[PDB]
């Protein structure tokens, strides 16, 4: 399929280019990932972003401290606004933080998984007849551990105390986020629920050039841990890396490789601090936080097909043995000390496979 997405051809090199891009043209021919819900778990959403509206469902805010989330309380609400996580001055994170505008994280992120394709408008995305389950857990200088556990919980269709039954329990979860420390006992126990009911789990690796064993959830047991690969096909400069990577998807280099080649593209906006302050775009990022989201929707393709064909979904391990089988290799060399798992994501292959 070569939808007709304006910004495609040119800017989504992460979709179809041969050396760094994931072959959804190609899959796109055998599924497109409907009837199938993906929870991205992040800084929430902009619900009527004109490329997205359509593919999202109403989602949660997790979020439980006023001066994060930037709502009235400190409760957890319905619905996953990004209200923006700008920060106004250096070191008000931590000593050493520097200031920044809202990032539209999670309109990124949910975009790469399901931003509406061949429709005339902007960008395409991956898995983009599934519809994406927001759940906002990270605000202004990020988010608390047992909100993100939580929303894991949630997303997955078990339940939390004072939140309504999800009414529709993701077949898949995306975290594109993480922290110091290797897994604790609380993120381990939301995961291996989720896992229990039959969700996938998909993390960024982190982006500190460093070992993934020493983040969280990357360093997580039962979660598929994403590197971050260049449009060469390459390691990033910034990918974490380690036994811990299961494989790797389109980061995108950062400079070194130009703009578009450098970054991966997808709805957002240009305001600088809330909503109001911008309007509606299309923001070109990098990191593992891109990465993630191309498996994420990939599995979701896959979870997809099957159903469609009247077979079964895959269970968790089977889903992560079948992405790492069918990475495509790497087509450049990856220095020994840094393996970034097998390979890079290839959307057609996970499907060929499935499918017998
Ligand atoms: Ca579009």
């Amino acid at each position: 399929l070569a939808p007709n997405d304006p910004y495609y051809q040119q800017y989504q090199w992460h979709l179809h280019n041969a050396t760094g891009g994931i072959n959804a043209p190609s899959a796109w021919d055998v599924s497109q990932g409907e009837g199938v819900v993906v929870a991205v778990l992040d800084t929430g959403i902009l619900p009527q972003h004109p490329d997205l509206v359509g593919n999202l469902l109403e989602g949660y805010d997790f979020i439980s401290d006023a001066e994060t989330s930037r709502r009235a309380t400190n409760d957890r609400v319905p619905g996953a606004q990004d209200y923006g996580d700008w920060v106004e001055n250096d070191n008000e994170c931590y000593t050493g933080s520097v200031a920044e505008d809202s990032s539209w994280h999670g309109t990124h992120v949910a975009g790469t998984v399901a931003e509406q394709t061949n429709n005339g408008v902007g960008m395409a995305g991956v898995a983009h007849k599934a519809k994406v389950l927001p759940v906002r857990v990270l605000g202004k200088c990020g988010g608390y551990l047992s909100d993100i556990a939580d929303a894991i919980t949630w997303a997955s269709g078990g339940t939390v105390a004072g939140v309504p039954a999800n009414a529709n329990p993701a077949e898949v979860i995306n975290m594109s986020l993480g922290g110091s420390g290797s897994c604790d006992g609380t993120y381990q126990d939301a995961i291996n629920g989720a896992i229990s009911r039959g969700t996938t789990v998909v993390v960024a690796a982190g982006n500190e050039t460093d070992n993934a064993s020493k983040y969280r959830p990357a360093s997580c047991d039962g979660v598929v841990t994403v590197g971050a690969t260049r449009i060469t096909g390459g390691i990033t400069y910034y990918s974490n890396y380690g036994s811990r990577v299961d494989l790797s998807g389109p980061g995108g280099g950062g400079s070194v490789d130009g703009n578009p080649g450098g970054y991966v593209w997808q709805s957002g906006s240009d305001a600088a601090t809330t909503p109001e302050s911008g309007s509606y775009s299309y923001m070109g990022m990098g990191g593992t936080s891109m990465a993630s989201p191309h498996v994420a929707a990939v599995a979701a393709l896959v979870q997809s097909a099957l159903i469609a064909k009247g077979k079964d979904p895959l269970a968790p391990a089977a889903m992560r043995t079948l992405l790492k089988e069918t990475a495509r290799p790497f087509p450049v060399s990856i220095p020994t000390a840094t393996p970034i798992g097998t390979g890079i994501v290839d959307a057609k292959a996970a499907l060929a496979k499935a499918l017998e």
